[PDB]
């Protein structure tokens, strides 16, 4: 059930959604190196990833 | 159930375990550093927030 001008009901999954995973190191550092800088760890992920 | 040196069971998870969404214009892009860098998209996001 849509129309032309009303198919606000959906679209695609813009955004990904997974399951990612890190060692007890990478989490380590990460999580330093995220609190140090005062950007959560998501933010910091995301941020090195595109910096 | 255990001995003081049997107990591989279940120490502790050293891995990590968490749905990191992204963005569509940052999944492209993470999709192409990742793929020109001949890595996959998991190796890219945890290499650049490492370094």
């Amino acid at each position: 059930s849509d129309s032309a001008v009303r198919k606000k009901s959906e679209v695609r999954q813009k955004t990904v959604v997974r399951t990612l995973r890190f060692s007890p190191v990478e989490d380590e550092t990460i999580r330093k190196k995220a609190e140090d800088s005062g950007l959560t760890v998501s933010a910091y992920i995301r941020n090195a990833a595109l910096n």
